[PDB]
């Protein structure tokens, strides 16, 4: 199995979730105390059992996998044995770790200020509340939806967004295209967002489409939140999604590329994070170029490459090409 998650296809569904699952409890909370080498290496190390093809029963089956350490082996070898691993355990239960999750899952909340607020003495969603002046209007906002900004998206919800959004883009500039992008393009059943790359097949032809779409969007009632951002045009977005008898609050994010960097941005935003990732330090370390959600950059030559498509990039980076739901790295 090879060293890159890019050089392998890691599905959907996998034999070892148990075993992914609590490896990535450790690079969350390595993350959460800013361990950021700590983080990859647990990562790389749940994201190899992703790529097996059968159950890790026996610690025999962990010879000759990259990316597995002693630290990755020790947490393998004691779920095996003993049912269960002290030191995640210990994760799971611990106060710090509890806290750090609770806040960072809200919207608009990353981990310096998670952790800025645990230093504080904060705990509870109660006790953000309590301090308005301490929050952004994001994260007012992701407090004030965050039972279901907490609750999985669905693909039905996706298929109800999907609508909408095409339907304003496609109103406000005909011949503008939405594409589905984030986890449910690489197949995933359930996400904490939907995200969508909006583009026009002439260039330029996408400038001002944006509010112009929020416009539609919000005059229908279906925005509690955005934040327009002038990188690419993006609006971050709460939408308020009717449900038979109901409402859901979910996010969504629009992001507006133009045709030339379409490739590139489609590639970077359709994850996983560990595989863009992965891609990125594959293009760096083993091409030598610079890859990110705008283009190819060699910086010898001082040159961009031209993509039509992912498949070109993949071509030009010497790797056999992925389809999105084969990149669940
Ligand atoms: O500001 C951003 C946010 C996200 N991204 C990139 O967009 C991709 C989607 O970012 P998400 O955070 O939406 O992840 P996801 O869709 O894979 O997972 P869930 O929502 O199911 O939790 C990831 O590859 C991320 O790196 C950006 O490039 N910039
Ligand atoms: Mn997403
Ligand atoms: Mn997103």
């Amino acid at each position: 199995m090879p060293a890159y998650a890019c050089q392998r296809p890691t599905p959907l569904t996998h034999h070892n979730t148990g075993l992914s699952e609590a490896l990535e409890i450790l690079a969350e909370a390595a993350g959460f105390e800013g361990s950021e080498g700590r983080l990859l290496t647990f990562c790389r190390a749940a994201s190899v059992l992703k790529a097996l093809p059968s159950p890790v029963t026996t610690l025999s089956q962990l010879q000759g996998l990259p990316h597995f350490g002693e630290h990755s082996s020790r947490v393998v070898q004691e779920l095996l044995e003993h049912g269960v691993c002290e030191e995640v355990e210990r994760v799971r239960r611990s106060e710090r770790y509890q806290t750090m999750k609770l806040f960072t899952q809200i919207f608009g909340v990353g981990v310096k200020t998670a952790d800025r607020w645990y230093r504080e003495g904060l705990r509870t969603l109660d006790d953000l509340r309590e301090q308005p002046q301490k929050l952004t209007q994001q994260q007012k906002a992701g407090l004030q939806h965050h039972q279901d900004l907490s609750t999985p998206v669905l693909r039905s919800d996706v298929d109800a967004l999907q609508q909408v959004v095409e339907e304003a883009v496609g109103q406000a500039l005909p011949g503008a295209t939405v594409t589905l992008t984030g986890g449910f393009r690489r197949g995933k059943l359930q996400g904490h967002d939907v995200d969508f790359l909006i583009t026009h097949p002439k260039e330029g032809q996408e400038a001002g489409l944006l509010p112009r779409v929020m416009c539609r969007l919000q005059d229908q009632g279906l925005i509690l939140y955005h934040q327009h951002q002038h990188a690419f045009e993006r609006s971050f977005c709460i939408f308020r999604l009717p449900q038979p008898g109901s409402w859901k609050a979910v996010r969504v994010d629009l992001v507006v590329a133009p045709v030339s960097q379409f490739p590139f941005a489609l590639l970077g935003w359709t994850g996983s994070k560990l595989f863009q990732r992965e891609l990125r330090r594959f293009s760096r370390k083993e091409k030598g170029l610079w890859l990110n959600s705008h283009g190819l950059f060699d910086p010898e030559q001082k040159t961009f490459f031209q993509a039509a498509s992912e498949e070109d990039i993949f071509r030009h980076l010497g790797l056999e090409y992925l389809p999105p739901e084969q990149r669940n790295a």
